[PDB]
């Protein structure tokens, strides 16, 4: 995760 977006 990270934000809502690559991250996760």
């Amino acid at each position: 995760h990270g934000g809502g977006w690559g991250q996760p």
